[PDB]
Order: C-alpha cells, then sequence, then structure tokens
DNA sequence: GACG
DNA sequence: GACG
C-alpha cells in the first residue's frame, strides 16, 4: 500500500555537524544528491562492481558556518572547524540558504523523498531544528523522508552492522571513499541504494513519511 | 598591475555541457559550479613527488551541479562527449532552463563572499556567451550582473610562459600531471580537472584572476533570440 | 585554437 | 544501534 503515491525523486542527504545529538549539534556541511526514480528503475557477480551512479543527477554540496565550535571529535573526522569556515567566509544556516534549498527542490519532479542513513535519529531531526531557527516558512514542509538503515535491513533480509561503511564493505568488498565529507557519504549511500534498485524504490514508496511530522532534535 | 575591480573573494569554477558547438546555436544540458574562497588558493601546499601529484581539492568548497533539458536535440558529437541526450533528460524529468534555475543560481552566488569571479576553460568563446543567452531568455533579471568572469586558457598560457603546445583542458592536465583526467564526460568532472590545473601555481593564478576580471554583464550573448 |  |  502506498501512503503518499510513488516518490518521483529521491534526494540522498548527509549532514556534517558540530557533534552528536546530546551536544545539541549545529550543521557544518550539507550535501544533497537528487535522482529521478527512473534512474533506479534502470540501474551481476560475487561481489558485483560498485554501481555506476546515474548519468543524470543533481547535486548540492555546501559548507555552513555553525553558531558554536565543532567538538574536537567532529573536527577531526570531518576536517571542518568553525574557525576555518569563518576564515573562508561561509554564511550561517540562514534565510538565503532556505531559498537556495527551496529552488533546488523546485527543480525536482514531485513528490520528493529525502533519504539519509540514520536519518530518523540524526539528519532529519537536526535539519528540522536548523530550519525552525529561521521562521522563513520551511522549504521541506511538502517533502517526504525515509531512513536508509531500515531500507537496507529489509532488502538484505529478503535477499551484523548497518553502519554506512559496514553495509558498503559487505555488498562490494571495498572500503568506501571520503568518510565524513558530506558528499563522500552521500556517494557511499547512493551506491548501497543502487544495490537492489527496484526493491529499494519499492520500499521507499512504502515507507515515505511527511517531513513536516519530523520532531526537531532539540529546541522545541 | 593595479586591480581592475579589486580583490576577488570567491573563485567559482564553471563548466557547461550543451547540445553542440557555437554555429549550431547550442542549448545548455548541464552546468557545474564549484565555489572556492581565495584563501583555499593561498593554502594549496608545496607539491612533492614525481611526476607531480594531482593536488587535493580544498576542503571547504561549495558545489552545484544541475542537469537541464534543452529545447532542441543534442548533436551526435555532444551526445557522445557528454553521455547526455534530450530524450533521456526528459525521461529523468529534467526541467528546462527557467526562472527558478536563475533564483537557485542567485541564492548559490549570494551564499558566496563578494565579489565572485567565474572561471571557465574557453569561457570567453564558449561558456560565458552561452550562459548569457540562456539568461537573456528568462523574465528573471540576470543573477550575474555583479559577477565577474575570466577565461582559464589565458591564465595557464601566461602561467606556463612564466616558468607550440595544446591548451585544451586535458592536454594541460596530462602535461602538468602525467595522467589522464579522471572524468571528461560530466560538467563536474571538467570543473574538477580545471580546479586541478588552476591549483598548479595557485598564488600566480589568483594574482592573474584579480588583474583580468571583467563584469559578466559585458559578456556578449552567443546568439540572439528575437 | 577550442569549446559541445 | 548509529549518527558528528
Ligand atoms: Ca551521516
Ligand atoms: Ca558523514
Ligand atoms: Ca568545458
Ligand atoms: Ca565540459
Amino acid at each position: 500500500t502506498l501512503p503518499h503515491g510513488h516518490m518521483q525523486t529521491l534526494i540522498f542527504l548527509d549532514l556534517e555537524a558540530t557533534g552528536l545529538p546530546s551536544s545539541r549539534p549545529e550543521v557544518t556541511e550539507l550535501c544533497l544528491l537528487a535522482v529521478h526514480r527512473r534512474a533506479l528503475e534502470n540501474t551481476q557477480g560475487h561481489p558485483p562492481p560498485v554501481p555506476r551512479p546515474p548519468r543524470v543527477v543533481d547535486k548540492l554540496s555546501l559548507c555552513i558556518a555553525p553558531g558554536k565550535a565543532c567538538s574536537p571529535g567532529a573536527s577531526e573526522i570531518t576536517g571542518l572547524s568553525k574557525a576555518e569556515l569563518e576564515v573562508q567566509g561561509r554564511q550561517r544556516f540562514d534565510d538565503n540558504l532556505a531559498i537556495l534549498l527551496r529552488a533546488f527542490l523546485q527543480r525536482q519532479p514531485q513528490p520528493c523523498c529525502l533519504v539519509a542513513h540514520n536519518g530518523d535519529r540524526y539528519d532529519f531531526p537536526l535539519l528540522q531544528t536548523e530550519l525552525a531557527r529561521l521562521s522563513t516558512p520551511s522549504p521541506l514542509d511538502g517533502t517526504f523522508c525515509v531512513d536508509s538503515i531500515a531500507a537496507l535491513k529489509a532488502l538484505e533480509q529478503a535477499s551484523k552492522s548497518y553502519s554506512l561503511g559496514s553495509i558498503y564493505t559487505r555488498l562490494y568488498w571495498q572500503a568506501p571513499t571520503d568518510s565524513h565529507t558530506a558528499e563522500g557519504d552521500v556517494l557511499t549511500l547512493l551506491s548501497i541504494c543502487q544495490w537492489k534498485p527496484q526493491a529499494l524504490l519499492q520500499w521507499v514508496d512504502e515507507h515515505a513519511r511527511p517531513f513536516s511530522t519530523v520532531k526537531p532534535m532539540y529546541g522545541t
């Protein structure tokens, strides 16, 4: 049963941030990669080769100046720091960023579904909190979201760690590239979604839920 | 030299793919922008090795890459060189070059420290005049009327003299780096290659960009519409 | 030239 | 768990 129709585009998403949830983190880097459903509908060996990302894709990767310092932990793994984001003149998560995101979304055929790894616990609530600071009305209040951890559990079971890298090494037998660059993680995430692309699309269509319903991570 | 319009804060590496070459009145099918602060080009390290290693992209970069359905068919050479076609672009539901696309570019650019300079290989003969006709077609004011632009062929020509060759993108790349470009089909692959070469002597490339920047609004359109 |  |  399809609660909101076929999702016409999938937007792979990854945030880098200042820290883990209980630090009440702020976003330092955001990457979206937008793929039409038909790119999966047209995506084999043991192991199969890492799938070739579709030719037709839209991509946005942005570095964002946070309002507070990165935790030592986050700085090391991301290679980002408030101090360097500022030296290099990055703007905060502001009203202009929300226009950018709206315009990027408006270029995708609707409905759209955000896809993030640990998205329900991490990227979705965090993104919600960032947006709630703005009171520009949120550009995501019409979009849908789903967690790729739950997706890949269902796929493998129909076919142990569900961390991005563990799944990727299990399917493909390679270490992933560019850990904790947001674009690098979005890539790695695409590759596992392209593992069984028809069944993944099916699952996403089954499980998409309104992003307006996602509770903020904190602040509320 | 004294600076035409002072120090350019952002360098935005730019590449377009399209349906063909200038005489065909081509339409844009893909666009990539990679924005970097000038500081990341005062921060590229000393190259150690032989052959010289391809430089690391800066960490802090903004990237936009978009596919664009053109209103006319891709020529055979453009299909082969880009792996894109109109039929396929429409199947993947890509929108035309429209007013929203301009709002997106404007917000992207407005996210940048000002002034910004567009950098594109053969930009003065291809990418800049083409971008101008695409924007002139819209009912949106041009998001690029305060943006500057510079051609990287003239940069690397002057850079390489300072240290009869081809100056096409991958020739410079393979000459500097002794390997083939990682990706020569996509707009993002060409920006990444242009970024690599522009990181060859980043101190001198900056010096040169600041001296040669011109308003994008003085860029004449590739072709009129009427 | 060199850009698609 | 798993996300910075
Ligand atoms: Ca992540
Ligand atoms: Ca990450
Ligand atoms: Ca080019
Ligand atoms: Ca190109």
